[PDB]
């Protein structure tokens, strides 16, 4: 009940009640809150209420101070203050932006804006509240009972009624009843345990509400500049394969936190498990968002760091399958490759935040939180994609609005840049280099001669709000009768509902952009599948065609970026 002020850290009795958080407002800040919103509860020890017996009066700006207590106009006595008065609430040892955030329902991207270009304690504010409206929404979805089971991995489903009905996709996981988590994907549909359970029929499957703990950290510790490389010790015998990013390397130990601009295949995991090898003393803690990242960069690690010094934290609430061939859970191991969320509570020389467009500012601000560090690096690009805001409705969120590091990379620029893409055809490279990257990124390999476009808009229909194209799978079959060394080929699009019919009739294993990011193929035909933002999403783009390293057929249905792609033009 007595804290400090989220906004000048003044001391006081007095939190907004009307907050979904509830925070500490000082005096002369609550006051500016309670009188520009239609946020008027205050708390204290006691409620800000009219003690009156019976009556309702909780409005701050009708209620008074009579003796040591509170009153409308209707109950105050002869000799008593108003409490909203001279710019202040009274309270014990006695912003539009602060306003914007707490009264926001999270649907615009103006409020991803503001929770990104504010001060950093309205920004961990901003992030809880996010959260926690985040959460409290997954309340409004309707309850999926089973009706009945097909097979070992298909079954039919009964709804809520009066309740809407979750995004059916691999992004919407349910935890069913605890018989493990859940997913769902298309009145067929397709059911996937992550702990393997002979359907029962009748029982139900609910969204995973967790609840949001209050931050404390900032997003980023201050920046901190050293003269000499601070509390890590280099070597002088550094493998020739590492060379390339010494001085990066000596960047790293004289600053408190480093970003890196890493473009696909430019050597984000080659830099990461690099600097382990010339800090070879240093305990490094390897942290993504997600399993996929943290085992990306198990796997670079199983290549050249010693087995013997490497931990992959797993939480005892398995979700996916990951990396099995280093000692699971042994924290005080050398090297420790961690989702965010399961971070453990630990000190490191140096912390590798990996994926970091992917970060939101509650993860930015957890990291802080659990890991005390000598020097913290945050790697990724924020060409790429972010995290799915799964409130926000209207407007694009712009890269330089994704957390503080994206914003600190698009503004200021990065610290350290990746220039050279080892991975992709140069027809991707030069495409990908105008589009997003201002020309800076360069090709290693040649054109492959291999990149191929198709102008082919095909006609759109929907699994829900899920995106097909049944045209646009047809031209990808006809072009694989005559280049069956595609054959091979990942299938992507920007829709999982595309993905399960291309899967059907094409046979080629099937990715989303958003669930392709980190990965590579040989191959890749991409469909557009339909003409919306996500599918003409820049970063989406970005990411769908620097998959390839040899091969990438397109079909478009957007004019602008189809015109853009440096590729050979398919006729039909
Ligand atoms: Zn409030
Ligand atoms: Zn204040
Ligand atoms: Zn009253």
């Amino acid at each position: 009940a007595v804290g400090a002020c989220v906004l000048c850290n003044s001391q006081t009795s007095l939190r907004c009640g009307a907050c979904i958080r509830r925070p500490f407002l000082c005096c002369k800040c609550c006051y500016d809150h309670v009188i520009s919103t239609s946020h008027k509860l205050v708390l204290s020890v006691n409620p800000y209420v009219c003690n009156a017996p019976g009556c309702d009066v909780t409005d701050v700006t009708q209620l008074y101070l009579g003796g040591m207590s509170y009153y409308c106009k209707s109950h105050k006595p002869p000799i008593s203050f108003p409490l909203c008065a001279n710019g202040q609430v009274f309270g014990l040892y006695k912003v539009t932006d602060f306003n914007a955030i707490a009264t926001c329902d999270w649907t615009n991207a103006g409020d991803y804006i503001l929770a990104n270009t504010c001060t950093e304690r309205l920004k961990l504010f901003a992030a809880e509240t996010l959260k926690a409206t985040e959460e409290t929404f997954k309340l409004s979805y309707g309850i999926a009972t089973v009706r009945e089971v097909l097979s070992d991995r298909e079954l039919h489903l009964s709804w809520e009624v009066g309740k809407p009905r979750p995004p059916l996709n691999r992004n919407y996981v349910f935890t069913g009843y605890q018989i493990g988590e859940y997913t769902f994907e298309k009145d067929a549909v397709v059911y996937r345990g992550t702990t393997t359970y002979k359907l029962n029929v009748g029982d139900y499957f609910v969204l995973t509400s967790h609840t949001v703990m209050p931050l404390s950290a900032p997003t980023l510790v201050p920046q901190e500049h050293y003269v000499r490389i601070t509390g890590l010790y280099p070597t002088l015998n550094i493998s020739d394969e590492f060379s390339s990013n010494v001085a990066n390397y000596q960047k790293v130990g004289m600053q408190k936190y480093s970003t890196l601009q890493g473009p696909p295949g430019t050597g984000k995991s080659h830099f990461a498990i690099g600097l382990a090898l010339y800090y070879p003393s240093a305990r490094i803690v390897y942290t993504a968002c997600s399993h996929a990242a943290v085992d990306a960069l198990c796997e670079k690690a199983l290549k050249y760091l010693p087995i013997d010094k490497c931990s992959r934290i797993i939480p005892a609430r398995a979700r996916v399958e990951c990396f099995d061939k280093f000692k699971v859970n042994s924290t005080l191991e050398q090297y420790v490759f961690c989702t965010v969320n399961a971070l453990p509570e630990t000190t490191a020389d140096i912390v590798v935040f990996d994926e970091i467009s992917m970060a939101t500012n509650y993860d930015l601000s957890v990291v802080n939180a659990r890991l005390r560090a000598k020097h913290y690096v945050y790697i990724g690009d924020p060409a790429q994609l972010p995290a799915p805001r799964t409130l926000l409705t209207k407007g694009t969120l712009e890269p330089e609005y994704f957390n503080s590091v994206c914003r600190l990379m698009k503004t200021i620029g990065p610290d350290m840049f990746l220039g050279t893409c080892r991975r992709c055809p140069a027809e991707i490279v030069d495409t990908v280099s105008a589009l997003v990257y201002d020309n800076k990124l360069k090709a290693h390999k040649d054109k492959s001669a291999q990149c191929f476009k198709m102008f082919y808009k095909g006609v759109i229909t929907h699994d829900v709000s899920s995106a097909i194209n049944r045209p646009q799978i047809g031209v990808v079959r006809e072009f694989l009768t005559r280049n069956p060394a595609w054959r091979k080929a990942v299938f992507i699009s920007p829709y999982n509902s595309q993905n399960a019919v291309a899967s059907k009739i094409l046979g080629l294993p099937t990715q989303t952009v958003d669930s392709s990011q980190g990965s590579e193929y040989d191959y890749v035909i991409f469909t557009q599948t339909t003409e919306t933002a996500h599918s003409c999403n820049v970063n989406r783009f970005n990411v769908a065609i620097t998959r390839a390293k040899v091969g990438i057929l397109c079909i478009m249905s957007d004019r602008d970026l189809y015109d853009k792609l440096q590729f050979t033009s398919l006729e039909i």
